[PDB]
């Protein structure tokens, strides 16, 4: 064992490993596994176990196979040993954790060691066999039982299985697993995450008669029209033949049996040598069978038992059976007939408290959340998952593609390995040993290979094996230009919508143009797209108008569901979120692994409103007086849907009302809206449609808003002029200031500077920093990309922006002078921002404060066009005063950017300041609101057409402060008011991808305000 | 009602400035009670005598989109030649505008009308900043077309060559002008990035003499 080193040879990836198989729990009552009520020959042993640590595996200790160890600890199992504190976790994206000499790994490999004293009954060693199964052991392991060596295992996302029949003994016994971190197997389990390892999924002993089903498919194939189906049950047994035994496949929907068949066994003649004499095959007929899908998640239950033909049962196995077809149609992927659109999402196994260890609570949260956000399909990025995400999967209605672990992404070229005969027997196990485990889910629909491994033949040879094993579902495969001979959906990650980004060899050309390359035909659905890494999800809207207008874009899974942050502590004991780097780990990929939807807590990012919005399924078109309604629904009429319709004049509710939705799927409804009251006020009418479910469902509250949309309706634009002013303001002229009087007001503004550097209601200042121009923003994660400290990206937007001087950039004042008029004073200013003698800015303002005391400022900006587009074309000021609501008229109530404001709403938002800043774990410019007319802050009001930000941090703590836990509230308020501001982008984070319609590119900029007190 | 849309004066104020004069004024283009347009403007002039005129438009956001966003007046003067830095030397329109390329252009003032045999809007030149006419010199990031020809005549009169040269030189220069079209002419065919949509339009003129 210490001399073999199979941790180091890619050719041993098992030792007495027992086949792999559909989920067994061994059953000795049909009514239990009708049911699928707990097995009492399915035990868990699940709990308190003893750990120790070690070096490398030359440092275990002789003794710890017969005694536990002294030093050892009492930890719970299962868990990732880096959660416990014992060596840190390691976050690295492509370049491996380890040396890339394959098959070798370090030397010092962390070890860790496994005990259990337990016991066994009896009655299970008198008959039959007894098996234990790890069903997640990061990365490799030996395993011992009561001192004696059993056998070993790779895969760490995959049960491995071992007769133990013939080691336990009656009483106490030992189980002795000696994890390693480092394999072999670690050169295919390269994924983009944490690097851990462990017994990090359950340990259990299943006990099976010795004469056994040991393996069962389910198949379902359908006439035409899906009116009539066939389910085909192949079972195999495993003991002695006998010409008593049967086998009885019986289908329940409920409490109903719906069909049955019973058989002997001895399968048809296959070959020159004749067929399985240890299979039969059960054909069922079920008439107008209740299809499955996400939509409606129509489950049969199969219980397959094994038994004497004189009715003595010996077992019953079961799963759940979901009647749907897959297949790919003249370019098309159809579920039952239909074309599917993919609103996906990738979701790794991740949980900031106990890693990668998952639990029924936090799966069920995530599914909940998904479906509550219009998802319908995960990707389980990149490895096969914990078991019971599948039958939740099966139970609440979600298209799950299931993913071979197999990801080489740090190998040079990428398809080292993968192209590499001597590494298929590896690979296959991680292929195969997945589709024996799970080709009974009806929620699987798609096979994939892997993830990142370039393309090799090797592909190709597992992609004809489950072609070959497994017609019933596609198989997909991204590496080596998404389009390769191993995949059957063209599925690239990160390509964009209408620009193509043709890289030597593995371009990624625009979704639209890849469908229609001469000769290729398949379906389009993105693996990977819309990077929601920070502030993110910009240009989401477009992705969507394309896969409602192009039939073979079927959609993609978002990047990705939720951040990888950990759960750090300070000196006092508060918990903080931690990202690469905060383990004393390196070399590091810092925070890209946070690119979640939600966080690591599954609080929502303010990207996932506006995934939900895109994703909605139901389209809405107005015409006059008529909302047409079109369903998106494939197979459900929308019979938990009421349309809850609002006109509003700037935010004041005039009409509303409901009507029940009756829209058969991929329907269309005309609601014909009531003759409208007349508007008395000047101002624009808002409609604001909404889509409730009245009842409860299994995924979502009673009251659930799933859709939405709105529409300018008419708008009165004000004719009336403010009544004059009986007071006029006064000039009160210095060499270094001008001061403006009226009333309690009092303005400011230096003659140095050209700033207004103080207001003063009463006589209390209002501002601690002059309102100034600004140009910049604390950059976003999609303005860093790739970029860091010693590897420098002159590309990237923070790169172009910082090269520029945009931040280092200093007003030079060009004009500042005074004009007394018949009822106002106004203010003019130019400033012209230079950088070493480069003029990039210029700015010409005129502050206008008549008697009403409102002081209304005009900017027009000048930009260079030889300098990268700005940021944000804008004023900041610190604010005095600290308010505990924020009031605005403008989209929301969520932050909103240009490219990611579809989702908001017009309408008047009332929130208090806090959730006005968004806690992105990196910090950067946030909480941004778009299509603001007014904007009131304690005795406050701006108005006019602008985007705004408001928090207690400015612009610079943001982008000099490295995480979120670590920002300190500022004195007073910052406050960002932009006429305009750049698209955040997040086609993908590692090159500028905000499209051109979003950057600040016009030249000349012009905008208008209005400040008062109120 | 955007042809009969009568013009209402709503402000119309004048201030000495201490090296200038300005006029602010506003305007209300309306319909059957229905206001489509409000024009905001502020005229100053300098010492220098140079007039420069702010714009500031709003368009209702329930009226279809105006076909451009802009000013009009009948010059006395009529020149031999029109000379501008812009996009030239052809007629072009924001959504035909590609082959133009920016230049110092001089052309003879017949050059700047295209003889449709229906005739239109015609012998428009965008992205302009100096245009030069007789005495008259604008300045600042127009479109504009300059003929003997009023919008008026243009559209009243069926074929080009029942058209007669008005008295002087009729100059319309448009901060924003809506697109031609053309995908097909049996159909609304002007793409929504070339129609005029934003609701709140901003474009300034500088005015002198040379
Ligand atoms: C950084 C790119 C060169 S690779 C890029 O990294 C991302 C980071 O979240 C994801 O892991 C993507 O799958 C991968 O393509
Ligand atoms: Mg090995
Ligand atoms: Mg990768
Ligand atoms: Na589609
Ligand atoms: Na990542
Ligand atoms: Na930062």
């Amino acid at each position: 064992v210490l001399q073999r080193r199979d941790w180091e040879n890619p050719g041993v990836t098992q030792l007495n490993r027992l086949a792999a198989h559909p989920p067994f729990a061994s059953w000795r009552n049909s009514e239990e596994a009708r049911t699928d009520r707990p097995s009492q020959q399915l035990r868990s042993l699940n709990g308190e176990w003893r750990f120790a640590w070690f070096p490398a595996p030359e440092a275990v200790p002789e003794s710890w196979l017969e005694c536990d160890l002294p030093e050892a600890d009492t930890v719970v199992v299962p868990s990732n040993w880096q959660m416990h504190g014992y060596d840190a976790p390691i976050y690295t994206n492509v370049t491996y954790p380890i040396t890339v000499n394959p098959p070798f790994v370090p030397t010092e490999n962390p070890t860790g060691c496994y005990s259990l004293t337990f016991n066994v009954d009896e009655s299970w060693l008198q008959e039959g066999q007894t098996r234990i199964i790890f069903d997640g052991v990061n990365s490799a392991f030996h395993l011992w039982c009561n001192g004696r060596w059993v056998g070993y295992g790779q895969d760490s996302r995959l049960p491995s299985e071992f007769d133990l029949s013939a080691f336990l003994r009656a009483g106490e016994n030992r189980l002795a697993v000696m994890v390693l971190r480092w394999s072999d197997g670690s050169y295919l389990e390269d994924q983009d995450m944490w690097r851990m390892s462990g017994i990090f999924r359950d340990v259990s002993l299943l006990h099976k008669p010795t004469t056994q089903i040991s393996d069962f498919h389910v198949a379902t194939r359908f006439n035409d029209d899906f009116s009539r189906a066939v389910l085909e049950a192949e079972v195999q047994m495993c003991g002695e033949l006998r010409d008593y035994l049967r086998v009885t496949v019986s289908l329940w929907q409920g409490e109903t049996q719906v069909a049955s068949g019973t058989a002997p066994f001895g399968g048809e003649i296959i070959d020159e040598r004749g067929g399985y004499a240890d299979r039969v095959t059960l054909r069922l007929n079920v008439e107008n069978p209740k299809l499955w899908s996400a939509e409606i998640p129509n489950l049969y239950r199969a219980v397959v038992e094994l038994h004497t033909a004189d009715g003595t049962l010996i077992e019953a196995e079961a799963c759940d059976v979901g009647f749907r077809e897959v297949r790919i149609e003249n370019g098309l992927l159809l579920l039952n007939g239909k074309p599917l659109l993919i609103r996906g999402v990738n979701r790794h196994e991740h949980h900031p408290l106990h890693g990668q260890v998952m639990d029924e609570q936090t799966m069920v949260q995530d599914i909940l959340l998904m479906k509550q956000n219009n998802f319908n399909a995960v990707r389980c990025s990149h490895y096969p998952n914990h078991p019971l995400w599948y039958t939740l999967c099966d139970r609440y209605g979600l298209y799950v593609v299931d993913e071979a672990n197999i990801e080489t992404h740090g190998m040079v070229p990428m398809n080292r390995l993968t192209d590499d005969p001597r590494w298929l027997p590896a690979m296959s196990e991680r292929v195969t040993r997945m589709v024996q485990r799970d080709r009974n889910h009806p929620s699987v629909i798609i096979w994939s290979l892997g993830n990142e491994s370039g393309h090799g033949a090797n592909h190709d040879a597992l992609y004809r094996w489950i072609k070959s094993v497994d017609p019933s579902r596609p198989v997909q495969y991204e590496g080596g230009g998404a389009d390769t001979t191993a995949t059957d959906i063209i599925c690239p990650m990160y390509a964009r919508v209408d620009e193509d980004q043709p890289f030597p060899a593995v371009p990624k050309w625009s979704i639209k143009k890849w469908l229609s390359l001469p000769g290729e035909t398949r379906p389009l659905i993105l693996c990977e797209y819309a990077h929601a890494m920070g502030n993110s999800l910009g240009g989401f809207a477009k992705y969507w108008q394309a896969f409602r207008q192009y039939p073979r874009l079927q959609g993609g899974f978002v990047w990705d569901w939720v951040d990888q942050s950990l759960i750090k502590y300070d000196e006092n004991g508060n918990p903080w979120s931690a990202y690469g780097g905060d383990f004393g780990d390196t070399p590091n990929d810092r925070q890209f692994c946070m690119n979640g939807l939600v966080f690591a807590d599954r609080t929502p990012h303010p990207a996932l409103t506006e995934a939900k919005h895109q994703q909605q399924f139901f389209q809405f078109r107005l015409s006059g007086q008529t909302i047409e309604v079109t369903s998106e629904y494939l197979f459900r009429h929308s019979d938990n849907e009421l349309l809850h319709w609002m006109v509003a004049l700037d935010g004041k509710p005039l009409a509303s009302g409901e009507v029940p939705l009756d829209v058969a799927p991929q329907g269309k409804q005309l609601i014909e809206l009531p003759e409208l009251p007349q508007p008395e006020s000047a101002g624009q009418l808002w409609l604001t449609v909404r889509v409730v479910q009245p009842n409860a469902t299994a995924w979502s509250e009673a009251g659930h808003i799933s859709a939405w949309q709105q529409w300018r309706l008419a708008e009165n634009l004000s004719v009336t002029l403010p009544a004059a002013s009986h007071a006029i303001p006064h000039l009160t002229t210095s060499e270094m200031d001008f001061c403006i009087e009226l009333g309690n007001k009092r303005w400011q503004f230096n003659r140095q500077s050209g700033f207004l550097s103080q207001m003063w209601i009463g006589d209390k200042k209002q501002l601690l920093t002059p309102l100034r121009d600004q140009f910049t923003r604390a950059p976003l994660d999609n303005d860093i990309g790739v970029d860091e400290a010693t590897r420098i990206d002159p590309n990237a937007w923070v790169e172009r922006w910082k090269a520029a001087g945009h931040y280092q950039a200093e007003a030079a004042l060009l004009q500042c002078t005074a004009d007394t008029l018949a009822d106002a004073v106004l203010i003019t200013t130019a400033h012209a921002w230079q950088h070493q003698g480069k003029t990039l800015f210029i700015s010409r303002k005129t502050y206008r404060i008549d008697g009403s005391g409102q002081m209304a400022i005009t900017v027009d900006v000048e930009v260079a066009s030889d300098t990268p587009h700005p940021a944000r074309i804008g004023l900041n000021c610190q604010l005095a005063q600290v308010a505990e609501r924020v009031n605005w008229l403008g989209l929301g109530p969520q932050e909103n950017y240009p490219d990611r404001l579809t989702a908001a709403c017009f309408d008047r938002w009332d929130l208090p300041l806090s959730d006005m800043y968004t806690p992105y774990v990196f910090p950067s410019e946030n909480g941004l609101r778009c299509g603001t007319r007014e904007l009131n802050y304690g005795p406050h009001q701006w108005r006019g057409d602008f985007q705004f930000n408001i928090s207690r941090y400015s612009q610079q703590q943001l982008m000099e402060t490295s995480h979120r836990h670590l920002l300190h509230a500022e004195e007073g308020t910052w406050l960002n008011i932009d006429g305009f501001h750049m698209g955040i982008g997040g086609d993908d984070s590692w090159s500028p991808s905000v499209s051109a319609e979003f950057q600040l590119s016009a030249g000349r900029y012009h905008y208008q305000l209005v400040w008062c007190q109120k």
